[PDB]
């Protein structure tokens, strides 16, 4: 039941490591999961619905990890505080590069994927802005850009830059250098008076 | 001859305003250009080759404008200097949103589009890094991140953030606010000691 479902999901994750969703059939997923094709269809209406589940699970994992960090004060300087938050995404999405990458490609063709991504990006930007505003309220950060516009561009930079690194794009920051790169830009732009 | 070609190109640009390349046929392009379908094929081998030409023209327009700025010293402060350079992209790509957007969608399916984009991104990042290094050499900017890794993330942020704004994505910075947003992040991260 649920473990034929977890098997379709594990199969899809495993196959997405080697080729795109376009190069994977429902039959590929069925065979890997040790089930027939009509049995696959009891669990998922399509291969696109398989990706959506996987992406949904990854995005919620990142989100829960961010909630956990938030509910636990966390004892260090401002630069390290930002580093820890960015690290959630670096580690969560870096542990699921194939799914995370397939989600981006699916955004153009799947309104549900686009909607799911858009929902979490809004949540993450809103929370980023709320922290910047808190930092501004305690007098730790100057009131420069609107917090929400600042949060939007910084989260969009991370989306694109971690994606480039994880996909091995030309150009891209080496994955062993990208965390430090993003933390620098976030801290100087959030605390920089100019 | 060349003006049947400019007509196929103008037609493609005009139609890409209303729908994606997937929703446009060679016949659509032929009819708009006032030529038959086999005549289209004398000018371009495909509709994908039409997009490549358009994108190539836009990317070279941005590049030439950046070269022009570079060869002309340009008389103002550092913040305004960065603003002028970012403005090249804001204005060039903002004057060609449909082509510029279709190029991004094509990167996944067209190795020539991916290669063209990748080439210019490398050039633009290299030039960004050379300016940061010059700024560092005159003692105007601190030696923080490697200049090339800094330039990479900043150009990737602009790519993604101007794209989001021009495509009206949720989320996105309003197009009337995005220039100021990006200039802030570039100037604070390039000049910020922390
Ligand atoms: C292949 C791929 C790789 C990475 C992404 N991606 N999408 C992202 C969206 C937001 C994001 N955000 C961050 O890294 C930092 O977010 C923080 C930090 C501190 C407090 C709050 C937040 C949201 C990283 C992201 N990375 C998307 C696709
Ligand atoms: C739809 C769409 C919209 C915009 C882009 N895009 N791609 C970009 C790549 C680089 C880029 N760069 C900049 O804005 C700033 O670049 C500077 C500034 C000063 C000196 C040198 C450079 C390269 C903007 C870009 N915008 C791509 C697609």
């Amino acid at each position: 039941g649920d473990d034929r479902e977890l098997a379709i999901l594990a199969t899809a994750e495993n196959l997405l490591e080697d080729r795109p969703l376009a190069d994977i059939s429902v039959d590929d997923l069925a065979k890997g999961a040790g089930i027939s094709r009509p049995t696959f269809y009891f669990y998922f209406p399509s291969k696109e619905a398989v990706l959506l589940t996987l992406l949904d699970r990854v995005v919620n994992q990142a989100d829960m990890a961010l909630q956990t960090l938030a509910e636990n004060p966390a004892d260090t300087d401002r630069e390290n505080m930002w580093r820890t938050g960015i690290n959630v995404f670096f580690e969560t999405f870096g542990s699921h590069k194939a799914v995370t990458r397939a989600g981006q490609a699916a955004r153009a063709t799947s309104v549900e994927v686009a909607e799911l991504w858009s929902t979490f990006m809004q949540k993450w930007i809103a929370y980023t802005a709320a922290v910047i505003d808190a930092e501004r309220d305690r007098g730790a950060a100057p009131r420069t850009l609107p917090a929400h516009e600042l949060a939007t561009a910084l989260n969009l930079m991370n989306e694109r830059t971690l994606f480039a690194s994880f996909a091995g794009e030309q150009p891209s920051v080496p994955e062993a250098r990208v965390l430090d790169t993003l933390v620098h830009i976030w801290v100087t732009s959030i605390y920089g008076e100019n």
